[PDB]
């Protein structure tokens, strides 16, 4: 079982605080990272907001997913993961002037590919793939997870067609936008300066990322796979085994 008895985890420094919960850096047989719920007695609605997150976590065992280690029940509900060190891909590309090199941009794209590939085989749809949900552990090892947003939302997701628009292809579209960030350097819709403008225009297909902003030494394979991931219709996008294959094939240069 993965339940961690009360008192085993010395909850150390607070890292991030949200209205929902709070992420502390902790100590348990080494450095860990605990995500707690700021409620004494949780409602059944949020009870299994915790029970569900756990399930999808204990199903993962990949180098490029955040390592689940266990969960606490008392005194408050808590998820326990490995303790990563460094910044997210977002901090690196947009908040810091990280002088990233082409080989390493491809490698980050490749690790993310492998990571997202593994989720899909386990039939796990992320629903929020983005640059700041991708942690660069030791500024090398990519760890995918939920570390907390419309810029990565596919047109059909922006429209909220029916109930859930979230699918494997929604993650594919998001992945493209990550490739866009790696290959251009900036975020998409850099010139549009209104959130409500991005939602409306993408919703009618009148707006899409500017693909003429990528680096010069952006490999043509990657330029085209990027386009393929951003096809406006969900069923035109490539699946991750296709993607992993393509990226890994060009990475061997
Ligand atoms: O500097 C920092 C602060 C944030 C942080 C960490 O924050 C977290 C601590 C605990 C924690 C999380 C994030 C979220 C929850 O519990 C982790 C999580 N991983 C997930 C992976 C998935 C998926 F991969 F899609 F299956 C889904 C939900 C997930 N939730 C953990 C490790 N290193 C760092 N680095």
């Amino acid at each position: 079982d993965w339940e961690i008895p009360d008192g085993q985890i010395t909850v150390g420094q607070r890292i991030g605080s949200g209205s929902f919960g709070t992420v502390y850096k902790g100590k348990w047989h080494g450095d860990v990272a605990v995500k707690m719920l700021n409620v004494t007695a949780p409602t059944p609605q949020q009870l299994q907001a915790f029970k569900n997150e756990v399930g999808v976590l204990r199903k993962t065992r990949h180098v490029n997913i955040l390592l689940f280690m266990g969960y606490s029940t008392k005194p408050q509900l808590a998820i326990v993961t490995q303790w990563c060190e460094g910044s997210s891909l977002y901090h690196h590309l947009h908040a810091s002037e990280t002088k990233f090199e082409m080989k390493k941009l491809i490698d980050i794209a490749r690790q993310t590919a492998r990571g997202m590939d593994y989720l899909h085989a386990k039939s796990i749809i992320h629903r929020d793939l983005k640059s700041n949900n991708i942690f660069l552990h030791e500024d090398n090892t990519v760890k995918i997870g939920d570390f907390g947003s419309i810029l990565w939302m596919a047109p059909e997701v922006i429209r909220m067609q029916d109930s859930n628009p979230y699918s494997f292809q929604s993650d594919v579209y998001a992945f493209g936008i990550v490739l866009y960030e790696l290959m251009t350097g900036q975020l998409p819709y850099s010139n549009i300066n209104n959130r409500d403008q991005i939602i409306e225009m993408v919703g009618r297909g009148s707006l899409s990322p500017d693909l003429s902003k990528v680096r010069s030494n952006c490999p043509k394979r990657m330029k085209r796979l990027m386009a393929e991931c951003l096809k406006k219709k969900r069923d035109e996008r490539p699946s991750f085994p296709r993607i992993l294959a393509e990226i890994e094939e060009l990475a061997r240069e």
